């Protein structure tokens, strides 16, 4: 039932920014490694979400995904049942700042993005 899949950068309270593989689908952001035998990091639900853009220094174009209070956007489960999500650069409990490679990219998810919260 996919929507959307890209690459997509991430990042968390660090400055730094992680190339991650996200799916999106109905009601869930999926993020994985690779789009190839992906290990599976984390899964956002969209429910929990509202999204805002991001102006930015490094910008592409960049948008933030946030619990309104400051709760988890993270499923406990991964997709398979997966108990714990592969390692990354540490990303935030409640948030997401995300920006893709390409301005008009990013535009497309973040519209996109609304209609499956």
């Amino acid at each position: 039932g996919i929507v959307m899949a890209d690459w997509l950068k991430i990042r968390g309270t660090l400055k730094s920014w992680t190339k991650l593989w996200c799916v999106l689908k109905p009601g869930v952001l999926l993020i994985y490694k690779t789009q190839k035998n992906g290990q599976w990091v984390g899964t956002v639900l969209l429910n929990a979400c509202e999204i805002i853009e991001r102006p930015s220094k490094k910008d592409g174009f960049c948008f933030k995904l946030f619990h309104p209070l400051e709760q988890s956007i993270w499923a406990v489960k991964g997709p398979k049942g997966e108990a714990v999500g592969s390692i990354t650069q540490p990303l935030p409990s409640s948030y997401l700042i995300i920006r893709a490679t390409s301005e008009s990219d990013g535009r497309c998810w973040m519209d996109a993005l609304e209609l499956a919260l």
